[PDB]
């Protein structure tokens, strides 16, 4: 257990004949993600879905991580602004974790492909949506520890969906960026992770939206980032970004976590800003 | 002994040495009172450069050459002008204009919102216009600066910008001079008016960040990388797109594509007249 078999869950189980596996989408946390077609998830209608499964070189550890991510997604519940669980194939074969398909890829890549196609209102709506998804995850006692535009997926209908539910400082991503650049000083220095440290990361994510997928602190090594933060240095105001939205970024980047806004306050402020912003 | 030049010689009794102002290129600078520089009964506050007690024969020859060069250059409102010299029977005193408000970097930092009175957007563009005018004058006298930075610009009691002094070593403020250098000056040791234009672009960024430190958190080796791959500094938080485009133009990879100081003067003159002093 679960060497020969996984326990069932009829709430989420989908017969394997109702799932037609398609093209690979890319790697994700704990395995590989493929595009698929599923027949009646929630009856005779076909839905394009994403399927996460282990890589052929996975171990028992990788399997237990994939099961725990599936179990956590069952516990989190539905929200428009998160990648939702739709089903699972757990019996008689490889584990398939079936979730929502976001056709336009990650938010970083989505914003870069739209650099001079996105109005000021579109950019604020993108921020409102991420804040809404974060507020929901926070209420479900979920701490992201990795909120960045790369961890946000965009659907065909431009809906923002968050894709996350001794740690290395020098490790780089596929686009060659350091995750420490999204971390609050207290998470970075004291390994203290809270909803307030995720608020700091949201401020970095706001900067990524307003620079249309810009790279934080470019050319700044890990050790130099530590000194800049300790010195109270903050990233510059992205070009064309309003002072109000920069003040929001700066508020998210307050040194005292209790002084940063909550996700509930960010949602209310962003809701108001979206309605006032021109398209 | 030094040869006498009656055009510039002032008797030693006509100069009353006062408080030290600070260190400068090739020696030490003190505040002084010169009796009858022009009416013979009038005193004028002047700056006096002299060698430090630990100066060498190279230091003396460098001080003489700076004095000799200043004699040739001729007068301009936007450069520190030579007023006289005590060259006979005692230490060499190079007497020049006194700029009471110190260097431009320190002048802009003391005027940041919290200390001295805030500068309007028009004041900042006027400051850039004045430095460009001084540079245009020096360029017409076939003079290449090689070290244009806000630290090398002095400010008078009347807010007149005056240019002075026309890889791991740090200044008194812990800044790397390589951060003001064009790639061709940095890599090939090629210094032209076009490499001074690059430095002017860096100086513009210092004005618009109110004495900000260029490429914060970027080490020398990483700066080399970034420049080679075409990376440039971000637009300062408080800077129009037009003024950022000017900086970027100054930072053109191909030196022949950079604006000249003549073009920068005309553009800045037009921008000053269009810029508001209301904020
Ligand atoms: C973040 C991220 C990117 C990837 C895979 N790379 C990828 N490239 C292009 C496209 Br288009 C695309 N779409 C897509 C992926 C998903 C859910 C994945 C999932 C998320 C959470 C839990 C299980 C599965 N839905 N739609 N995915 O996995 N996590
Ligand atoms: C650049 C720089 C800063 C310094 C000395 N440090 C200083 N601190 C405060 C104040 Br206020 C002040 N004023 C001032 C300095 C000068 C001419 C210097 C000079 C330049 C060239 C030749 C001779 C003399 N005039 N007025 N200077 O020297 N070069």
């Amino acid at each position: 257990v679960s060497e020969y078999e996984l326990p069932e869950d009829p709430r989420w189980e989908l017969p394997r004949d109702r799932l037609v596996l398609g093209k690979p989408l890319g790697e994700g946390a704990f395995g590989q993600v493929v595009l698929a077609e599923a027949i009646g998830l929630d009856p005779n209608r076909v839905t394009k879905v994403a399927v996460k499964m282990l890589k052929s070189d996975a171990t028992e550890k990788d399997l237990s991580d994939l099961i725990s991510e599936m179990e956590m997604m069952k516990m989190i519940g539905k929200h428009k602004n998160i990648i939702n669980l739709l089903g699972a194939c757990t019996q008689d074969g490889p584990l398939y974790v079936i979730v929502e398909y976001a056709s336009k890829g990650n938010l970083r890549e989505y914003l870069q492909a739209r650099r001079p196609q996105l109005s000021s209102k579109d950019l604020v709506s993108c921020a409102y949506q991420v804040a809404r998804g974060m507020e929901y995850l926070a209420s479900k006692k979920c701490i992201h520890r990795d909120l960045a535009a790369r961890n946000v997926l965009v659907t065909e209908d431009n809906v923002m969906k968050i894709a996350d539910f001794h740690i290395d400082y020098y490790k780089k991503t596929t686009n060659g960026r350091l995750p420490v650049k999204w971390m609050a000083p207290e998470a970075l220095f004291d390994r203290i992770y809270t909803h307030q440290s995720d608020v700091w990361s949201f401020g970095v994510l706001l900067w990524e939206i307003f620079t249309l997928g810009g790279s934080p602190y470019p050319g700044v090594p890990v050790e130099e980032l530590f000194k800049l933060l300790k010195e109270g240095h903050r990233m510059d105001k992205p070009s064309n970004c309003t002072n109000e939205l920069y003040m929001m970024m700066r508020d998210c980047w307050h040194a005292v976590p209790s002084q940063r806004p909550t996700f509930k306050q960010l949602v209310e402020d962003l809701d108001r800003i979206v309605a006032l912003t021109s398209n």
